[PDB]
């Protein structure tokens, strides 16, 4: 399982890195924007601050597959190994079939569909990303269209693994890794409540204090 | 997982095998009569707008075992490769057992129940094609037929594929991929639904929004 | 159950209300665009092609609440027991409760989710109209939504009902019906194909060749 | 069903009373203490900008029973309705029970689990608020949680209603929804997703597009 | 719903009804032996430890039906409205049948299956005790027991309620209230247990830090 | 619910009569043929061993329906009101209709099909009697058996019930009344397996130790 | 999976063997009798009517297991590979197992439940034949059977098939399929009903009309 | 699958190993007692009964671990392969750990729940026999129980298999085949109704008098 | 399946190695403070306890990474094989990161939920403990945590296991390996509970007394 970020913060990354078992950091233009550096700036930073181990994902901003294609150079030049996201669009999916012929690896974002997701697979994306909190806050359920999407896969596209991601609650995280999805990015408020529980501290303070009563200090 | 598309309109053929995934085209007698243009002149011209990669398949007219491989061999002499689609009627099926015998590749078709398409690919079909609006539109369940009808020819015959046909909607395409179909063939409208989606124009348009709203433009 | 024909064709509505139990005609902005007659025009034809016994819908066009309630009133002058059709937007919701004050009976239209469907018969609709194939096409399950809604009416709204609309196959319709949706409206094709079998008519003629062979007619 | 909203911005409250079918509005010691403002100016100004029809709900700050009743009486002196919400703890209980001899309504809040929850009903509670998605980030299900508090109350204390509140989706909104909750306290942001739909907004674009084509306005 | 505490705790009813919205007190002999003090003692200031209120159950020792008719006798002599429990065997069932004719209110109690639980409904008994952690420790299914129980009361002895017993973790109580249990019997342990929850106490801890951030102090 | 035993043994009946809620005694052609003694002797003896006050049931011998009213005239002229078994067979439905006319309440017997059952109903058998360890010993399913069956009465012939039997185990006595059977009955061995367990008989021993250290006695 | 027909019609053999692919032909002690053709003469045209090709199935009618291997041995003489059918009784099981220890093939027969079923296989039988209609007609489910025995097969004696019999509906026979059977025999009118459609028909004319109204012919 | 019988009778298991395919005896201390021979007679007699090549099972009657290994040998001096049954108690566990270090097979038998069997076999029993009828009689499951420990022993003590055991209806052992028990152990009752049913007579006979009809005899 | 003691008990390990067939021996902080033995002291007994074969787990205390990586070199020190357990928070799955790096199989203790536990197997534990009783405590469901763990862990980090612990019934044990646990650890009480049954203990009894019966002895 390839665990991810979706964040443009920096400092973050560097300090949650330490702590989560991560593959990479994924990006998009909405994220990169609210951070306000360009791409050739954060970028180069993200990598660093994963230790120079992580794999990285951007998102092309072009409307015509031939543009995506060109935006997807300018990205493999700022970073050689980059993930190059390409919106699951009509020119979305002849961009994902023109750099499939170039040997650069891609991702299909803004999957609102199972079926949609699928023909990104089969165009040639190895990640497919739908919005499960955008699928879920329009009134629909963004965990079917994920038990969907990744079965579909499985049976028709099986070099091609579910990328989940738009998350407000761990829950839908879990529901995602429940359905089998082989990766998820997850924004830093999700990835931070995961690791954090009243409960959970309560018991560790119970060890504690059962050791103060026996010892006379809480250290080994 | 082959998908086709099903259709005799060579203009929309080479514009959207740039955009689909499309291991090729699928006629009947219906499409092509629609079409206007005779089976020597059309299968070339589809031929062409695949540039030569697509799988073709077309249709026998006869009633008679014996007239209908006499239509195979006819269609075999325009599209050297192509599948011929013999429909699973009894003298259809003696058809399918004599076009096995001569090697001939063939597609079972105007399949209404899942029994009687095992039964043209226990004769050697390749593909059976059920019809799955047609058993909707007329009170009974298209989706439950194609289940039906795949998990017979994987028990019972796993050398033949269910080929997905006759559709007005993508809940009913994706319900027969989801129903592990491994090939589907789509007419023009469903297709064209199927990647084009308002949810999805809004996830692009606002992240195009925000990128402005940072860097003062929308390119990348 | 109410069933209606969604439908300007004023030609169709009086033969068709011959043959289905109709409890009138729904119209919509496209349906009477594509009509091309305007409102004053074309609902009293559909009025008088039902006999003066139909009930009728149509839809106010304005943005803003109180435009859409003098929307309504101008459709009330045309037919006097109009049902007028609302959007469920912000500004829709606000007049649905501003019409519930004047005593105009009101639908919610244009609903693509369950929640959305609810808060407008909590705001006052005595109908609510999901759209079904839209939702279908567009990734989700029209069939689900339908489901949910009908649940959430009966459970928090009982005074209202699901009036089901946008179909391209009587299956969706059937499943409508099935989750229990008390009205219906469809459109003039699925009308059609719901009511002609070949099956039944193969077993229409059945009984009139025994007919024959037995009496040597095909007359009682 | 209840509507409410869970919020202290008396200038939203106002806006979205037009919009919404709002039964009251709900608050909370965070939410009050985000807003700023004392208890004895925010609640008159949300009883107003409801137009003085709408229930009011606040929580007590003591954590000894009497304490927990003194606080409910100068709740009661501020909004002589309001419903006194009481977390379910052990001196919570003891409250519940003599705010329910006194004839002061309760809502037992902080509920984290189902039996807990009966337990408050159980002992004079007319309301039960869980807290679906400090469960649902806390690696439980907020969703069974309400599932089960619900068939619980109607077993056990019949009198007793779900108020389903924490929320970070409409989709965990729609859930509770589903499984009954016969009340309901949304944020600002979760409320104002629930209104609006990309493709909602596109049906409507549409049916403005139509009319403009045949009749050269967007005006009915 | 009735609930009840399965003790002989003086001090710690009267401390726990203060809280808990008691039904009254079930004793057994082992908790009987385990609090030493005899019956003719610990019944009264069990009832007084309730105020008077609670209903109380005891247990017969006597292994005739005669034998145990005497003791219900010698039991209600000490609490004149006591309910009087009988171990569902051969002679216990003899004895609900005399003590239904006498008009004395009996439980069945040390209940291991459904069968064996309805009989002592069929004779007499207003109440039906399955010892669910027994069944659990012992290699069945506790809660499959109550819940097949609870189902062949309410269908073929309709006056009868089943009073679960015997736990050892809050979940096995919540189990049996979501099977339907009309009423049920907590040992002190558990009954603390479910109101005592970290994830609460740090839910009403936030409320109190951020009513102390906005306004000095954590009182109301 | 009504409790029959199924046996001819008087003994037996008389003691557990006071164990037992019991309606009555069935007996049929075997059971009476292994008990050696005629009719006119053992159901004068059956009726007085249950005080007069149980219900009793015996079966027909003649293969014509004619020849089964003279034998249900036969026994009633031995018991009164005794209810009359009859096979359901061709003959056997003639005669429950005769029966019905006469006002001499039937049960249909030897059922081994839900249709073949509810015929018997339908002619008039105010209960139906399915052999369920037959069905079961003979590779079918005797609760699906009865489950169907007891449907059918309750949808199709409301006014019958189904008297389960012929039983091995107690489990299957136990699924019978799950399925909502209104009456059974039982042979003499898997009565009694259903009241006495090692499991109670050991809680039973505990309560009496436990007592017994308390209190130096094992009487209360 | 292997299709076989059930009959000794030897003129409907001929003509179906050109329309289905048939693995052979099933008879039994009815179906010979009721052709009226000694197996010496009858059997020998049903495999000349095939083609040679077509495996054979036939009965024994001997009641002990030695006079089965006789009959056996009479049939194999006939037909030199003949599959020989036992029905699996107490003698037949015998014989099964002195079968195998000749190395002659065999099918056990006339079962009526799944674990007698099982029992044949075990024995050695290579193929198992539940009367599946016959099962339905006398009050059980034939497919369930089918179902059970299938698993039964799978699980303990994989080198047995299930070789599914006795139809009276097409559905019946897709249900066995679907259970997974192996092999299937079917009679005639079950045969043709499951070839010929009214709707398929009428979709065949349809794309000849279309075809005509095109071109002007009706032919290719 | 290992099919044996569960009985002592010499004469009987001569008898039916001609007719059922036997994998061998199993025996238990009531079954030996019943028979009324010693062991040193009767195991002997049984292994020649199946004309050598069945496998035998018997029991140890120690209550210490050590005393159960000096019946183990004693046993394996009579039959020198024997399994040795040893009862799942806390002695019995540390002789079967005791018996695989000298390499002793063993069946871990008086199993009456799945974790207490799952142990016998983590402690080195190539067998598990749970009692299913005696958990059924005694108001549980066997059926389930079987289904469980089966699932645990495939999960977590691959080398070893269920052997059922405990019957009084085929009911029982069919529904443990169908759990997917390696191995079943019967009572000649059971197995004998196992083979005999009305319904295959009936067919049986209907065979022989259409045959009687067509050849005027009933032989081949 | 690996069997553990959760236990600082040295004489009872001692002792239940005997009878159990144990991998090793599980401590907490709570358990060692309990034992009032020192690590040093305690750890060497128990691994003595077990004749050097058992596997031993013991926790970290320290609140950082870098003093939890500290602690498992200290324990190393005291059992050269040791599973270091360290909690899921924040420092511990930065803590287990560095530990796989050094080669120190760990184990991710006081696991709430099953997306943190599966953090811990991410991040390099060999064993993830979900503490299923206390999360059955708290309002939630131990066995649904379990049973969503195992299966993350077996789809996203197949080299880890679950150990399951915490437990107060033998029923939650059972539920755990049902769910699939490759690992578990029982308190005494539990263990000693799920091999000691009243009815086992008769089974074995009536062994006896039927072979007392025949023999006049109790011994082989
Ligand atoms: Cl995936
Ligand atoms: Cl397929
Ligand atoms: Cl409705
Ligand atoms: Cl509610
Ligand atoms: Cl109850
Ligand atoms: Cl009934
Ligand atoms: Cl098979
Ligand atoms: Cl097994
Ligand atoms: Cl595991």
């Amino acid at each position: 399982h390839e665990l991810y970020l979706d964040t443009s913060d920096v400092v973050a990354v560097k300090a949650l890195s330490r702590i989560f078992p991560l593959a990479g950091v994924t990006t998009n233009p909405s994220i990169i924007a609210a951070g306000k550096k360009p791409l050739d700036v954060v970028l180069p930073q993200l990598h660093e601050a994963m230790g120079g181990q992580g794999r990285l994902f951007a998102e092309v901003m072009a409307t015509t597959a031939e543009g995506m294609v060109n935006d997807a150079l300018k990205l493999r030049s700022i970073i050689a190994d980059i993930v190059v996201k390409v919106p699951v669009t009509a020119e979305g999916l002849a961009a994902i079939k023109m750099l499939k012929a170039e040997g650069i690896p891609t991702l299909g974002t803004a999957v609102y569909g199972a079926a949609q997701g699928l023909l990104s697979a089969l165009a040639g994306a190895e990640y497919v990303a739908p919005f499960v909190n955008r699928i879920d806050a329009q009134g629909g359920s963004g965990i079917q269209t994920v038990t969907d999407l990744h079965q579909l896969l499985k049976m028709h596209a099986p070099q091609a693994k579910v990328l989940a991601a738009s998350f407000k609650t761990p829950r839908q995280a879990l529901d995602c890794l429940l359905a089998g999805c082989e990766s998820i990015t997850l924004p830093l408020d999700v990835a931070q409540q995961m690791i954090s529980y009243p409960a959970v501290d309560a018991a560790v303070a119970k060890f504690e204090q059962d050791w103060q009563g026996a010892f006379g200090r809480t250290s080994i």
